[PDB]
């Protein structure tokens, strides 16, 4: 009597898989009532997904309603999770499972099958190129010099523009092009670059000027930005 | 004139659903050689994450993030472009802001004139009713032939309706306790399980090393079905 798990697999964020339970040594009741999945995310515990319950009600976790199915095929004597729509967060091992079903008093579940792994990624990072910002943050006094370094991890010529952005409100464009001033920009910012490192400074700190600051590469699309530098008061 | 570009279409979604953004733009026309809108995101206290860039080509640009799933497009006779947002995920909760760029590989291509941004919520809608179990020790170490204790906590009354399994590493769970106290087929009675109120105790009489493994309590008073959080216990 077990349970066997097979579909996993590789997806990208909105893809679709299929998992199928075969039971072996038993026959599935009514509907397969009592099937269940369950799933664990790397290095996390168990989450309840799905059963198919009596007076064909099947239950189902919020976290998957409305993309994933539970059925079964008793003519089959498998049973199934449709998952649609997937997303990063279903990565896990997908786990069927025989819910107790003869007694009230008992729903716990048994004959676990050995899992199938499901993975949602739209990749590693690849060929992208990485923006390292340093600091990530500073605290400052008005009227200190403040410098912001940025790295490429290729070359990017000096295809390179930085950004303003203050709480609550829209990125602003302060340098292109490694150091050339945007309109409306005050003096005392200015941008450079040595190697692979740009640099941003703020000559004397004004109290305007706290606010995160973001590089930006455009040599190459996808269009990176470093994880920003926050520019706080002492 | 000053460029304005104003989003709208924002709100609240739920995961596997759609929805589409508009950037409105005034101040020059999208038709212009050399011009570009770009959608941009920022989730909550996180930075900026490019996601789509109109170009001139019949092929526009995207993120692999959200390729396959999202569409960039403008409509030219209302001066205002698009993103068409599909099959969405928690993970897409963000301020989407559009901007200003170029449509060719120009040496000083920026983004510029970016918007007040319009937030996208991917919510399920639901929770506030779910039975929470709290498991503690969330670890513990102890040697062969102790008696160790392993609690979880209901956030509810649920009757008797607990279950205990336990995790070998690299298998899947077993049963050992279910119904409170009932012991599952194959499983020795150097294990039990009682229950007082809401506080519910696994304990492990005559600790073996093959009990290395990690154990969950799990109630099924009512759906959805929920675990506690898991204790590994170590055997030294």
């Amino acid at each position: 009597v077990q349970l066997v798990e097979s579909g996993g697999g590789l997806v990208q964020p909105g893809g679709s898989l299929r998992l199928s339970c075969a039971a072996s040594g038993f026959s599935l009741s009514t509907s397969g009532i009592g099937v269940t999945w369950v799933r664990q995310a790397p290095g996390k515990g168990l989450e309840w997904l799905a059963t198919i319950w009596w007076d064909d009600d099947n239950r189902y976790a919020d976290s998957v309603k409305g993309r994933f199915t539970i059925s079964a095929d008793t003519s089959k004597n498998t049973a199934y999770l449709q998952m649609n729509s997937l997303c990063a967060e279903d990565t896990a091992v997908y786990y069927c499972a025989q819910s107790a079903i003869t007694s009230v008093t008992d729903s716990a579940m048994d004959h676990w099958g050995q899992g199938t792994l499901v993975t949602v990624s739209s990749g590693g990072g690849g060929s992208d190129i990485q923006m390292t910002q340093s600091p990530s943050s500073l605290s400052a006094s008005v009227g200190d010099r403040v410098t912001i370094t940025c790295r490429a991890s290729q070359d990017i010529s000096s295809y390179l523009n930085w950004y303003q952005q203050k709480p609550g409100k829209a990125p602003k464009l302060l340098i292109y092009y490694t150091s050339s001033l945007h309109s409306g920009v005050p003096s005392r910012f200015s941008g450079s670059r040595s190697g692979t490192d740009f640099t941003l400074t703020i000559s004397s700190l004004q109290p305007e000027d706290f606010a995160t600051y973001y590089c930006q590469q455009y040599s190459k699309f996808p269009w990176t930005f470093g994880q920003g530098t926050k520019v706080e008061i002492k």
